[PDB]
């Protein structure tokens, strides 16, 4: 109950929440029914619209206009946005030429420049460009302050995941937001779009940004604005609260805009009807930083324009039905459209069968347009498989399509031409950013990035101590002018022991053959020395990476390789080489396809044995280090130690093989030689985040050797390909992947042809950040470098996405 007898006399938007049956003035009231009898009359006046005309000016204040031309409304902060444009002859910010803002310029008072953000939805990435005759506000924003072609949104991109995922820096598994629609099986309850449920504090995970200034004594404007109120009311608002008094007024402001997404989605993201909305919302981009300027804030506010996803084409036609694949199509609930969720439709129904679904929507179509996935087999990247309100089952589906229940749900629930929610890789997805003011810098284009980084920046632009979050704090410093947050590198927690010749190879028995035994200080002293580490200076360019946890690991030095062994795991957890453009790629010999040799410098206790590989009939193993590449018929003999081995199912051998037969010599070739860096990954627990040994829940047969859920690569070369890989002067360039280790190759559906079909589309598909690969094996990579810090942050942020150019 709402008692509404009270009055919104003088409270108009009142910052804080008075708590009910008393009634509400704040922007929020009316997405509760509790705002005050009087809030339309009051708070939401419409009479005489937006705009001063030339009849207005010097009037006598009239207090039921929406906004004033009479001569005190300055002092008031009320005049209309183009008021001293029509009454006082000044030009609108859009006609001023741009001039850099080298220092805040603000008003006595203002303790901090104030940040706006500007967020609009659905606003696709390309829309920069291609509408870019009919939005010169924005493209003054743009040219005139630090711009990214595009930034990329978190999977699922959809709004309120996206949102939340801007307010506090995290995926969408960790705030808790995971879909537009979502069930809660531990609070048994729904969240809905539509509905009250959605209101309920459980379900918001982690600090949103208004939370974290108030906290810290920096104060906010709120941040939702209920759809009824129009543009031009949400900016005169942000601008009255511009003009409070010191004590009273926000540091931190957002607008939101709901197109042009609203009409993205009736006429898709091109239809000739989506110039309208462009058009408007310049426009009211216009009128903001028109009061701004009128109260003299236009050099002094940081402006963040920012989206939340693009919008792909998708129509009716284009709809997968559940019901062409599944016999028991009742027995299961779908989250339906741009990606799917499926669970058990009764909990009581003990033969739902998650294996037998998923097979059942296997590779069962010629062109399928959709892709089952249990959630830990999802691409790493998209961060998507730790929370109890993501489904075990998923379903990525194919750009410009659906995927539905049954043809009823389509026909009774064509009317939409455009849709998001797609993979976050995907161009039709990726949206803006564009940063304007005193802080960031000037006339500045900066590389792509994701907006699970920009949490971290808006706590910088506040000077806020940001919570715990996903982004990287200082992968984005080349975006600012000052108030950079100057990170230092994570301290090395476990130092390697160098161990060098302690065992005979008597003392081994570890069920390993190799056909070795064939023989001069010419090729012996030489053989010391690369055990030693001479040629280190050349597999290992960027240091070694620091171990970030507690453990018992070797340095190993070889010829051709130089690895970090886990007297733990039994393996490396990293196997760093280089491979120029000259390199040559060789076979292994027949006699020595079996070969496994022990390696005299670490225990038998501490080492795998080919007995256990023999017994296990599901697993063989491979190298991390590959044999193909070997410098000489001599070096060759040590990328086959048992210390380079770790164990992969035959059908994960066929990816692996072509990855380092194939594919590592020919990223030497486009790429100037190449640093790799390959090991294995432990994600049990799918949250991202590196296994202790406790975590494991497979082990090759009869042994304590673990099985890896992934292996990764880092592959480094310059950004200058000019030079070589391994003399490189200037910046990097690095792409990386997680590759699922899996028992079958059941998510390519091409896999039975040649792996020149497949498998590099496969890798793809599972590009990664280094920084993922950090968090999963708790390595930090590039320690030693000629770079800046912040600039390798950048690098490490990096994901190379293999989509055409947007
Ligand atoms: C992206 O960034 C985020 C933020 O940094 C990273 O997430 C953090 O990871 C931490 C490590 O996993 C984790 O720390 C744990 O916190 C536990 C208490 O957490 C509560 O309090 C915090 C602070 O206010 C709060 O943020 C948490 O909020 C979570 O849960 C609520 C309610 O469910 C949600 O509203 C909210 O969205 C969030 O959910 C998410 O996280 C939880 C895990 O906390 C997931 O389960 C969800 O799926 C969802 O993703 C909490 O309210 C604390 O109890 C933990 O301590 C246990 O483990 C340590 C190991 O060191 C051990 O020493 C302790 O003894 C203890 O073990 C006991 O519990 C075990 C399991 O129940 C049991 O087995 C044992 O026997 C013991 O009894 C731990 O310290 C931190 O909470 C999250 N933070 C957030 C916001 O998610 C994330 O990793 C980053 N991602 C990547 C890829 O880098
Ligand atoms: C939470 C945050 C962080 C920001 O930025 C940052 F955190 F990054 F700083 C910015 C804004 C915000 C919040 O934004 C808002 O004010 N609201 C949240 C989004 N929202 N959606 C609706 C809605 O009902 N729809 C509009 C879209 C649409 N299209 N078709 N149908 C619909 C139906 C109303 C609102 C109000
Ligand atoms: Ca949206
Ligand atoms: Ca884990
Ligand atoms: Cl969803
Ligand atoms: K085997
Ligand atoms: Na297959
Ligand atoms: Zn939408």
């Amino acid at each position: 109950w709402t008692a509404t007898s009270g009055s919104c006399k003088g409270r108009c938007f009142e910052l804080q929440e008075v708590g009910p049956p008393d009634c509400r003035c704040d922007n929020l009231c009316k997405s509760y029914s509790s705002c005050c009898h009087d809030f339309d009359e009051l708070c939401l006046k419409t009479a005489r619209g937006w705009e001063c005309t030339k009849d207005r000016c010097g009037e006598v204040r009239n207090e039921e206009n929406a906004c004033h031309c009479s001569e005190d409304c300055l002092s008031r902060g009320d005049c209309c946005t183009n008021y001293q444009v029509v009454c006082k002859g000044e030009s609108h910010w859009v006609d001023d030429d741009c001039e850099e803002i080298k220092v805040p310029e603000c008003p006595a008072g203002f303790v901090r420049p104030p940040l706006i953000i500007f967020s609009v939805d659905g606003f696709r990435a390309s829309y920069m460009k291609k509408g870019s005759k009919v939005m010169p506000n924005i493209e003054k924003l743009r040219s005139c302050g630090t711009h990214a072609p595009y930034m990329r949104p978190v999977y699922p991109t959809k709004t309120f995941p996206n949102l939340y995922t801007l307010a506090t820096g995290l995926y969408p598994e960790s705030h808790g937001i995971v879909g537009n629609s979502m069930y809660d099986p531990v609070f048994d309850a729904s969240f809905h779009l539509r509905g009250r449920e959605k209101f309920n504090h459980r379900w918001w995970g982690g600090q949103p940004l208004w939370i974290t200034a108030t906290k810290q004594g920096v104060r906010a404007g709120t941040f939702f604005w209920s759809v009824s109120i129009p543009h031009e009311r949400r900016i005169l608002t942000i601008l009255q609260w511009l003009s409070l008094p010191d004590n009273e007024r926000p540091s931190v402001y957002a607008f939101y805009s709901e197109q042009p997404d609203f009409s993205g989605h009736k006429y898709g993201p091109f239809g000739p009807e989506m110039t309208n909305p462009l058009r408007e919302i310049d426009k009211t981009v216009g009128q903001l930083m028109d009061g701004l300027k009128q109260l003299r804030l236009h050099r002094c506010v940081n402006v963040i324009f920012v989206g939340d996803h693009g919008m792909e084409d998708v129509t009716c036609d284009r709809t997968e039905f559940l019901s062409n694949y599944l016999t028991n199509v009742d027995d299961i609930t779908l989250v339906p459209g741009t990606l799917g969720r499926i669970r058990a439709k009764s909990i009581n129904n003990s033969k739902y069968d998650p294996k037998t679904i998923i097979a059942a929507l296997t590779c069962k179509k010629p062109d399928q347009h959709f892709k089952p996935y249990m959630k830990q087999h999802l691409p790493k990247r998209l961060h998507y498989a730790n929370n109890r309100r993501i489904e075990d089952i998923h379903l990525l589906v194919d750009r410009r399509w659906h995927v539905a229940r049954k043809p009823l749900d389509v026909y009774k629930k064509c009317f939409f031409q455009g849709d998001h929610g797609f993979d976050n890789k995907v161009n039709s997805m990726q949206t803006v950013f564009v940063g304007y003011g005193p802080t960031f810098k000037y006339r500045t284009k900066v590389p792509p990035f994701e907006n699970i980084e920009l949490y971290n920046v808006m706590c910088d632009l506040l000077g806020l101590k940001p919570a715990p979050n996903n982004g990287t704090h200082g992968s984005l410093n080349h975006l600012l002018r000052t108030n950079t947050f100057r990170p230092t590198m994570p301290d090395e927690v476990s130092r390697p022991n160098y161990p060098g010749i302690m065992y005979l190879q008597s003392e081994f028995d570890l069920g390993c053959t190799c056909d070795d035994k064939v023989e001069n200080k010419l090729e012996e002293l030489n053989k010391r020395l690369h055990t030693k580490g001479s040629t280190k200076e050349r597999h290992l360019l960027y240091g070694r990476p620091a171990v970030l946890y507690r453990t018992s690991y070797d340095i190993l030095y070889h010829t051709d390789f130089e690895s970090g062994y886990s007297e733990i795991f039994l393996m490396p957890l990293w196997t760093s080489y280089t491979i120029s453009k000259q390199a040559e790629v060789s076979s292994i010999p027949e006699h020595l396809t079996n070969c496994v040799r022990p390696d005299v410098r670490v225990s038998p206790g501490f080492s795998q044995n080919c007995l256990a590989y023999k017994n296990d009939k599901q697993m063989s193993y491979g190298f991390l280090f590959p044999p193909y590449l070997s410098s000489s018929p001599e070096a060759k003999y040590d990328a086959f130690l048992v210390t380079n081995m770790v164990p992969m199912y035959p059908a994960f051998k066929r990816v692996w093989a072509y990855f380092q037969r194939v594919l590592v010599k020919k990223y030497a070739s486009e790429r100037n030689g190449v640093n790799v860096i390959s090991g294995p990954i432990f994600d049990y627990n799918y949250d991202g985040l590196r296994d202790t040994e406790d975590e494991i829940k497979q082990y090759v047969e009869g042994s304590s050797i673990p099985v890896p859920t992934h292996y990764y690569s880092i592959i480094t070369s310059c950004l200058d390909f000019t030079q070589p890989a391994d003399k490189c002067d200037g910046p990097l360039s690095v792409s990386s992947f997680i590759l699922p280790h899996r028992p079958d190759n059941d998510e390519s559906c091409n896999s039975s042809e040649d792996e020149s079909k497949w498998v590099e589309e496969l890798m793809k598909m599972h590009t990664a950040r280094v920084r993922d690969i950090e968090h999963l094996t708790g390595l930090d990579f590039y320690r030693k470098t000629s770079r800046s810090y912040s600039e390798i942050l950048t690098l490490k942020t990096y994901l190379h996405t293999y989509e055409s150019e947007i």
